[PDB]
This record gives structure tokens, C-alpha cells and sequence, in this order.
């Protein structure tokens, strides 16, 4: 397209919402391509990572860790205001895996404490996408400082199986998985510090050990569990879109499926089917797909138990519903 | 179906037998769905996982690590008695990846020593899956003290190939890989404990390095060599499930290949084909198709070499048959 | 029959250094053929890194990685490989792409001095690694960088999922070392007088897992810089990607993988629009991609602390006109 031609097309200004809700959007796209708006502000900020009480320097698009997703349909465009307050201390900038061109937008959106800055790319390619800070020579601490979250470029038409026949959910959920790599004392504890700049050197030494001290989602151990539970019913098909910007993980449903999962992450690459465990590299984001069938509690973890279940990696689902036990019956409950 | 319908249906008691071999069954399912019936004891057991003498005090479904391979047809029912004896100290579950509800299981089937349970579930998905133990707050301890194994549901038609040919296996075996983290002392020596439950504190430390000190194959170094090595002949064609309840790896039959791997596991995901070295994530089982084409003595590794060679996960096969000179030839033998 | 193989045509090819790939045609030109290739082996001291941080190198042809060799399904590779009497050590060759004897590494352990001559026939079509593979001592030659990879193209050339031809204008050959360098209690990198006496040092390190250094083309930055693998807008790149002991996940910084065969193997349909693909170790991969940006690119394994921490990026320069269409900065840094 022209200059001009871009020029006539509509406008539509998105307001974000925090993880793991996902903002409002139409899965088949509401007339013809648009350049979608969003804004986001970086937040410095600490963050409380687990019950006892340890503290990251967050880096924190729009306050939250994942940043926000934000939701096109191919060939629009996606515009994105970024401010990086005066509050803040570091420059920051921002990569786009969706995009195309000066290191997918960093090299176009370098802002310090003060600046602000306005960059748009055509989303070309469909797909869930991951987006990240990466400031020259200080690239994976700002991402590994939770400076990361993902876009959704849906097909126009929306999502389809691997012989074309339409998916249609009917809930949204992104799961942002973060590794932490916390500084420890000569006893042990967790080390705090009072600006981010402090923590660097002794950040660094643990992130070269290639070994994090937490994997969390939205940020901390528990985060999607309790108040955060994430909701279904019996019947109800649900999109799980998960992220990780700097290391791999292995997402399961404890008790379920992922029905057809996008392993790549990408739309027009087919979905593997019937999954059990699935598996997103370092600098990518997937989407599984499932309808749920029972009623219950899951769990839905990074399936290395140790990063599940010692390091912090595991959310729940509560379900609604009517029992199936056609599905599954304990014949004989424990007993002697 | 209804509780009449599922009543009404044929039973089969199942035999299992140790890994790496595979009980009896069809390939092509014989007649309707069917409940299959199977028992299994879960034995806590001193088990020694390499030449040194080192021990883990192993979780052994069926007395085995890994638990052995159920073979079921896609629509039947697998029906499991799980008896925990009372000689055992700990609560134990069971959890089937194949599974839809209450965590796989493991929400029904929470057994103290003592007692015993039935579960029944619909096998509605084809693949090789995981199972393991997963009792809540101490799950990846059981896990990686061998608590897992696989089963495998065939398609009714049996396997096929992406484009639907016929794939016919002559043989099969089920190969469990098992991450252990065995504490040391102060002089580097694996240690060595009274009772499961005093080397709790010490293995969750190793856990958390994430870095085991051993890996596997059914259940210590080299225990698929020499008389136990697996065996095969030039046109004879194999099927190898490997599962990996934890942690990845990365299968190799050095010296051959996979020609059709159904690497995510799943048989309604079509299989890669020609492969050199396939990935099975933590938290999953796949399985690879071989025709044997040349004899001798074949390695199968999980390819990060130093985890395979350095850490024990090496398994031979011997195989018979006449040496293919078009395939591969030494023009010029060793010499000066 | 036997006289057929005979009677093919031998042809002898000229190696270059990677990331560069020696001449070869993306179609097959006439029939099957056994295509030979020689590589001498040399054992000797590298620097990997701004530190002066030595490894004892233990490379095919002299380069880390080994150089990649390029057929055409159904044709043979015939490797005359060489041990010079001034290396210490036993060597061999496991070719990922052959099938027999260990991948080759059962009939060619050659001890310094000694040579010997392997064939193979290319059955399958893909990129594969290959690696020495001495008995008892395997990964330690590994990850002394003892390890490259082939191409065995199909004899029509690649191909989408659709059938539709790709042809690439330029390929480039990225191997991706895992080094595991002893350090002395001030955490200062070893240096050794002889390969062995690294031996039980390194192996420690080695069962850590955690490698000290991950690198492209034998060092920290050695594609970066005036290195720069380089590209033009419009131009189609093949990326051959391999990693013979660890896993990887390789991402173009400002590009994608518009077809990736993640597996390496061609008769697997590549997967599209790729930001991050996936090579486990044991393996090579392969991504093509048609430039549409000019400037520079970063290409990295995206664990972003391998890459930025350890040493595992490399560059494009890319020269051609801007779209603003695709990307453009609608307001720059500013108040
Ligand atoms: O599926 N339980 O980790
Ligand atoms: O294929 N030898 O690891
Ligand atoms: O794609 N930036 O690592
Ligand atoms: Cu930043
Ligand atoms: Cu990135
Ligand atoms: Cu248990
Ligand atoms: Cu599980
Ligand atoms: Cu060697
Ligand atoms: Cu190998």
C-alpha cells in the first residue's frame, strides 16, 4: 500500500487490558484492514515474586508482567504510542517478532526517561507473536526483568483447523511465563535492593548460570491460581495463549488437552492435534485450543514438575459443570 | 455412551510385563470397544542406577522404573486397579495424560498405604501418553523417583502413515527415560539413606539446580546393554515409545534413523518423516517407525551427547542380518 | 547392480570455510553421482572470546564447525578423511545422513598418521549433522568443536508444502558450538599444554550442562561486525542451522523463517512464518527467508542470555530501500 492509501484507512483506538484477560476484539475481522491503536506506558516498578516476599526490578509494559496482548487481524496495521516516564531510569525500546524491519521496531523506538515515541508495521503474517524490550548491550536483562508480552494477529477469517474447517472460542486467556534469576546472599535469601541499576552485576552472574531461581506466570508463584483462577465451563472452548521471551517451557492442562495446538504459534502453519504437552522455544509464543469436557479444578503448567511445582510455574482452571463418567468414574473410591 | 451401554460391553484382563517389552495386543483393533482391565502394585523400593552401587529409593508402579506400557484401542475403556501396599510409607495417585477429568486421575485415586482403588476412564484420544504419580504438593518428587510410565492408544485401523498407508510394526518396545538427582556429599560421592523420607530435603536441593545427576534408561546406566540390549534383523521393522515424565530429550538411533516419528506422540498429528534426531518434551511420550537396513550394534541415545554418555541415557541394539555395501562401504580401511 | 554403481560418475569438489558453501546447483545436473570430498583433521589451540580464552580444537578441515558438504539424493559421499601424524588423538567420522556402522564412525577410526575412505549413499533428503564419535570419549570431541553438517538436497531442488518451487539466491552455513572451558578457583579460564591434560577438567564442567560459552563459526562475534553474513532486499536466503550436542532455537532479529525445516528433513513440510524455530541438539535445521528491509539484523539463539551473555549472535547487513509500508516511525524519540 501507499502512503496515501494507508492514510484512508479507519482508525480504531484499543483500550489494553492487564493479563491474563485479553481486550476486547472480533475473531472474524470487522470490515477491511484498519491501523489498530494502542498505547502502553513502561513501568519501573518492584514486584513481590513469591510468599516470601522476594522482589524483582520489574520492567513493565503497561505495569503488568507479561505485558498486555494486543489483538489485529493480518494486513492491518499496528500502531503503538510507548512512553517511558520521567519516573523511570533506563532507556527502553521495543521489538515486535510480529514486525518487520530495524530489529522488528527496537531500532526505531529507542526512548529515555521523558521521551515518548509512535512506531506502525503492517502485521503481515498471522500468527501469536512475541513482543520484548531489547536495548543494545542490555538485552536479556530487560527481558528476563519481565519486559516482554505477545500480540495476536488473527486470520481475517479467523482461526481454522488443518483442513479449514472454522475454531470458534468462546474465551480468551494469555499466560505470560517469566524466568527470574534472583540474587542470593552467603545464607541463602533473596537479596533486595532499592534502584534496578543495583541488581545488575549480581543479576547477571545468576542469569549466566542458565539456571532461574523462579518460573512464574503474570509474574509470581500462584499468580493465576485463587482470585486469578481461570474460569470455564463444561462445553465451553477456550484459547490458551502462552508466551516465553528468553527459555523454553512445555505447557499442559492437567486433565486435559490441548485439542489443536499451534505449537509455532503460527496460524498458517497446521495445528497439531490432541496434545498432551506441548512445546514453545525461548523467543516464541503457541496456542492450544481446547474444549473443556468435565467440571473440576486443573492445573495448567510448564510440565518440567520442577519448574511447575518448586520453581512456581502452575496456574488453575475452576470448571462448571455437569460430571461425565462416561469420560472417567472411580469404580472403586480409596478404601482398604 | 450410557451406564448400560458401558456395562454391557466385553472385558479383557491384561498380563503386563516389564519394560522395555510390551504385552500382547493387536495392532488393528479385534471387534467393538472393550474394557480393558489392568493391576497394578506400587512398590517404594531400594534400586541401584549404575555400576558404583549408587541407590534412589525408587516409586515403582508395577515394581518397575519405568511402569509398564498399557496398550488399549481408541474407545475402549482402560480400567486400573492401583493397590498401594501397606508396607509402603507414602499416599500415591495416578495421573493419565490419555485421560479427561480430575487431573488425569489423580484426583480419584489418592491411596494411603493399605488401600486400594478402580479407576476407569475413555481412551477417546490415539497416541502414546504419559502416566505418573502426582500426589498434591510432593509431585515432582514422586515423579522423578520413577513414578511414571506410557501407555499407547491405537487407532481402531491400527497406524498409518500422513497420507494413510498401512504402517505394520513386527516389534515393539517402550523405552522410559528417568531424570534422577541423587545428593552428594562433601566429597562428590552419592549418598545413601535409611528411608525415602530422609532424602527429601537433600534431593529437592539437587531438584532445584535442575541439572540431574543421572539419565536413564528403564531405570539405571546401561540397562538396556549387553544381554539386555534390544534386539532386531536387517528388514525388520520397530516401533520405539520413548517417554521423558519431566524433562526433555532428544532420541537418536545412531547409525539409523526415524523414518516416520510421531514426535508429539499423538497418531491423528501426522508423523515427520527421515528424521536424524526427534524431541519429546518433558511431560510427554512419542514414538518412532524404523526399518532396519543394515547389522551390527546400533547406540540409542538421548542426543545431548554428554547426557547420554556421561549421564547413562545409551541404550544398544544388536542386529542380525548382511552388511548393504551400496548403502555404506569402506573404500579404504584404516592405514597409513 | 554392482556395475551400475560402478559405473557412476566420480566427481571431486573443492571445500570452503562456513558460513560460505562451496559450488553446487539446487537441481540435480545428470544422474546419481559419488560426489568426494577430503578433509584433514587439525588439532590446535583457538581463541573464543575478547578474554584470550583458549579451547583445543579438534576440527574437521581445519574449522569450527566443519565445512558443509552439499548432494543430491541417491547420489554417494565418499569422504577421504586424514589424521596427520602431528595430532595425539584417534578420530572418526558418524555422518547423521548415512546408515550403517554408527553413522560411518565403526569403520573409520583413524589414529594420527592415518587415513581412511568412507561412501555412503545420500538416501534421504535434508540437512544433517555429522560428528566425530571415538568410543568412550564422544561428547568431549563434540564439543571441541569436532562436528559440521551435510546437505543432501532432492534431486529437484526445495520445494513448499504446496509444491512450489523455492530456490534460493544465497545459502549460508551457521554452526552453533556449546564450549565447557575450565575455570581455576578466581573463576579465570584454564589454559592447557595438550588437549588431554583438559580432559577430566572439562568433563566436569560438561556434566554441569551449563556451558561457559555458546558461539557461531568457533567464536564470540565471529559473524558479527565486518563478518556480517550479508543479504540485499528481494534476495532468498537459505540458513542451514546445526547444533550437534544442545538444543537451540534460532531467530532472525527484524526478519522470520517464511518456510523452516525445523527437523532439517525435506520431506517433512516446513512450517511458515516462523519468529523462533527449534533444532534439538543431535540435529540440523533450515530456514529461507526473503529479505524485504535493508540494514542490519541480528541472528541468534533466543535464549537471549546464550545469545547476548554466552555468545550466540551473529549479524545481516542488509543493503536495498526502505518500506515504510511495513514499518515506519510515525513519531520518533522525543519530549
Ligand atoms: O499432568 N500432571 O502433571
Ligand atoms: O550419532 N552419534 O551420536
Ligand atoms: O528478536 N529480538 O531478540
Ligand atoms: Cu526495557
Ligand atoms: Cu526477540
Ligand atoms: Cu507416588
Ligand atoms: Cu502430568
Ligand atoms: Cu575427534
Ligand atoms: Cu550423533
Amino acid at each position: 500500500a501507499t502512503a496515501a492509501e494507508i492514510a484512508a484507512l479507519p482508525r480504531q483506538k484499543v483500550e489494553l487490558v492487564d493479563p491474563p484477560f485479553v481486550h476486547a476484539h472480533s475473531q472474524v475481522a470487522e470490515g477491511g484492514p484498519k491501523v489498530v491503536e494502542f498505547t502502553m506506558v513502561i513501568e519501573e516498578k518492584k514486584i513481590v515474586i513469591d510468599d516470601a516476599g522476594t522482589e524483582v526490578h520489574a520492567m513493565a509494559f503497561n505495569g503488568t508482567v507479561p505485558g498486555p496482548l494486543m489483538v489485529v487481524h493480518q494486513d492491518d496495521y499496528l500502531e503503538l504510542t510507548l512512553i517511558n516516564p520521567e519516573t523511570n531510569t533506563l532507556m527502553h525500546n521495543i521489538d515486535f517478532h510480529a514486525a518487520t524491519g530495524a530489529l522488528g521496531g527496537g531500532g526505531l523506538t529507542e526512548i529515555n526517561p521523558g521521551e515518548k515515541t509512535i512506531l506502525r508495521f503492517k502485521a503481515t503474517k498471522p500468527g501469536v507473536f512475541v513482543y520484548h524490550c531489547a536495548p543494545p548491550g542490555m538485552v536479556p536483562w530487560h527481558v528476563v526483568s519481565g519486559m516482554n508480552g505477545a500480540i495476536m494477529v488473527l486470520p481475517r477469517e479467523g482461526l481454522h483447523d488443518g483442513k479449514g474447517k472454522a475454531l470458534t472460542y468462546d474465551k480468551i486467556y494469555y499466560v505470560g511465563e517469566q524466568d527470574f534469576y534472583v540474587p542470593r546472599d552467603e545464607n541463602g535469601k533473596y537479596k533486595k535492593y532499592e534502584a534496578p541499576g543495583d541488581a545488575y552485576e549480581d543479576t547477571v552472574k545468576v542469569m549466566r548460570t542458565l539456571t532461574p531461581t523462579h518460573v512464574v506466570f503474570n509474574g509470581a508463584v500462584g499468580a493465576l491460581t485463587g482470585d486469578k483462577a481461570m474460569t470455564a465451563a463444561v462445553g465451553e472452548k477456550v484459547l490458551i495463549v502462552h508466551s516465553q521471551a528468553n527459555r523454553d517451557t512445555r505447557p499442559h492442562l492437567i486433565g486435559g488437552h490441548g485439542d489443536y495446538v499451534w505449537a509455532t504459534g503460527k496460524f498458517n502453519t497446521p495445528p497439531d492435534v490432541d496434545q498432551e504437552t506441548w512445546f514453545i522455544p525461548g523467543g516464541a509464543a503457541g496456542a492450544a485450543f481446547y474444549t473443556f469436557q468435565q467440571p473440576g479444578i486443573y492445573a495448567y503448567v510448564n510440565h518440567n514438575l520442577i519448574e511447575a511445582f518448586e520453581l512456581g510455574a502452575a496456574a488453575h482452571f475452576k470448571v462448571t459443570g455437569e460430571w461425565n463418567d462416561d469420560l472417567m468414574t472411580s469404580v472403586l473410591a480409596p478404601s482398604g
